[PDB]
């Protein structure tokens, strides 16, 4: 059962859209990461979220287990951004994204352990400036 | 070019995530924005499409008669369900259910008036098993022209 | 190398859209089947094409090999009709379709054997009359 | 309701499959139809999207300036590539190539003028390995509102 | 680094395809593996998932309480179904059915004791028309951290 | 009806996972099966496909000339890749790579001599980040009539 006050998905988004909310979240038991990425190569958008998440202390740089949790969460977020085909550049479109990574327990029971949320917000469009609209994605996984 | 003050997607989400109590709906409307808000919980994805659709028709978000409007919204709803289902646009057949809250926002988000009106379909809620506690959050935003 | 005069895909479509072209095609070495299907259940659209194909002599009712060839071809056609999600009814949409099945060799070499083409044309829309547009699909497989 | 005389999809295909030599383009145009025709062969799917797009811009099928037009056509091209790729919208990364012919038709296909204008993207050609003979036919039709 | 002697994927599959007075489930358990075997035949995916989840909770492979382990086993099954369905995670609605045998394995397949527990869902059986003899083999394996 | 002794899927997989002075390829060939084994590691799907196709044509599993058998082996590989990629048939473009071992088997797995020849492509290895130790097992099997 989700704890009304710690819905990690909702929080990672509210954090992503508003222009230190991080301090507040960190004051509560949240591990938080933030970054920007503009690319037409999905692997760059993925490598950046991983690099940022490991740089800050959101997930362990050592081992595979947390990288697995984060990778799959990003994949679930990239789904909301690409809507059907997980392709950017190859389908003549590129993204300018802002992302947010949260790690912690969103449930009432302490036995649920930590979970990780990957959130993406920005524009998706043609390889030109004024040719795009908003794109959103949120990935949630157990870690 | 886009607007810092009129990003239909961002806005539509803000309204979706906020519980109370103030009227963020009044603000958007007063500002040339057609807005809809409803909540749907189903094991059938078609019920979620119908729900949003109908509400978008009662509240003059889109036109009740015709198809051109109902079409731009169908794909918006669809593109919103991708973020929600992430891969397989299936719920009950995949032993999963959704408890959702939705927001349909219609209006032009561009600096240039020539871009015409657009519509966004944002979704939020939970996705998990048929049983109550087992689940986590699920998000989805769809932006179509109209 | 395809034989300019016997492009099975092109022929199954030209046959599907025009209001006996079948006789002519049959006069050449083509096995042809025709039918109509209106449904919100994909399995019905699939079972009809199979039933029609076996009734007429397009494929063998006996055995699995030809049913396999036809099933996969229909699946490839259903892709063009559903565009992304192979769902009709469950995604609040239904179809009224006309289909065409062709069997024969479309290549210059006789060693290419027979191939089978599944073609679909009609409307895809809401569970209401004047709320739809055209949908098309063509599946091609070796048999 | 639809028209027996103005089904943008059916028509767009007829023009695509016919080789000569008469001018079926003259007929459609004379009858309030924006029409485009080109051929593209690529191992890169983006080149097929660009090709159709650009031609639709040179020939005033859609508007060169703005986005609202370029958007309705992108999804049409996309929905057309589903019929072509059938599952994975990939070509070269899946060791396959396409030799295509495309037709972009813009105009209203409904009995009621209120439905506004629509655009269809039909594709036809071959899909097979990089080598010449190895391949079979491939078809795809995309219909978006605009 | 995957400990060459404890490759959870490979083992679960070998168990799955083994015709054997010789219990392999015994060895696997003597060694720290929690093992579960089953069989479910159906034209409904949600029944296969359900069948695997219930067998897993009854035997001790995963916890009956809490979401965490259920979430882990769910996505793992999902990934195994991908191999079985190859494209469209649908059975009856695409006029096809499956007769599966299934293994679920839990343990640490790595050298480092920090990797913790992982889980593998493995499927093997047939897939084909509702009619008895028209079908061919199908296989699927999903691995996930738990 | 799948002849219990010649289940092409199961065999190809067992061969794939077998550590063995004991050649199984021998028995399979003594019995009418055309067998091919290989290994390809890469972050490019088109290389895996290519690798399988070349090995298959060099050894005699499929004809080097004509499209028919190539078309058969192509879709079969495609279906096997689905299990390996589970959702997105992409490797490097999704920051991941695979180290596969592969078997290709050709023969009639049915009782009736009319079913003719069928073909199975089976894959097993790892999938994970470009960096050495971060990965887990992956499996895939595609069956098709040839
Ligand atoms: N609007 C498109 C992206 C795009 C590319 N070019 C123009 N638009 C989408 O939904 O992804
Ligand atoms: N975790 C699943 C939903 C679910 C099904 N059962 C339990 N949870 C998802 O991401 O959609
Ligand atoms: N036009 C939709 C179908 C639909 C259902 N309801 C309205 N439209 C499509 O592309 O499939
Ligand atoms: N047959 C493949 C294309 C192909 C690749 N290589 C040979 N043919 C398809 O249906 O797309
Ligand atoms: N051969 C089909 C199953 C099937 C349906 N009808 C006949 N066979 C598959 O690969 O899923
Ligand atoms: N675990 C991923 C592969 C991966 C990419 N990065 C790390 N691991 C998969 O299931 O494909
Ligand atoms: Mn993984
Ligand atoms: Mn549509
Ligand atoms: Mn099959
Ligand atoms: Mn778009
Ligand atoms: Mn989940
Ligand atoms: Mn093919």
């Amino acid at each position: 059962t989700l704890h009304k006050e710690r819905r990690i998905g909702r929080l990672s988004v509210l954090l992503l859209l508003n222009e230190t909310q991080v301090e507040e979240l960190e004051r509560d038991g949240w591990k938080v990461c933030l970054g920007k990425v503009g690319s037409m190569d999905a692997h760059k958008v993925i490598a950046a979220i991983e690099t940022a998440s490991k740089k800050s202390g959101v997930i362990q740089s050592e081992g595979y287990r947390e990288s697995h949790a984060l990778y799959h969460a990003t994949m679930e977020a990239l789904h909301g951004v690409t809507r059907g085909e997980m392709l950017l550049g190859s389908l003549l479109r590129t993204v300018g994204l802002r992302f947010a990574v949260l790690r912690g327990n969103p449930y009432e029971s302490e036995a649920e352990g930590d979970w990780i949320a990957v959130s993406l917000y920005g524009t998706i469009g043609a390889p030109i400036k004024g040719l795009e609209h908003e794109t959103f994605g949120v990935g949630i996984n157990h870690i």
